[PDB]
């Protein structure tokens, strides 16, 4: 709906953006002449994130919320 702006801020994010910024910052430890894409990689975490269950999901699930909710706090109220 509005993301991009000229002077207002731009939206929030979620769980499943720092699901593949969580699992690319662990490769570079084992992958140094590697080409990992967003597609090449993206498509391989949504294998595991849609298997993985609320237990190991939670850890994406809190850290979203947290930064959903401080955007309320911005130019709301």
């Amino acid at each position: 709906m509005g993301k991009g702006d000229p002077n207002k801020p731009r939206g929030k994010m979620s769980s499943y953006a720092f699901f593949v910024q969580t699992s690319r910052e662990e490769h570079k430890k084992k992958h140094p002449d590697s080409s990992v894409n967003f597609a090449e990689f993206s498509k391989k975490c949504s294998e595991r994130w849609k298997t993985m269950s609320a237990k190991e999901k939670s850890k994406f699930e809190d850290m979203a919320k947290s930064d959903k909710a401080r955007y309320d706090r911005e130019m709301k109220n």
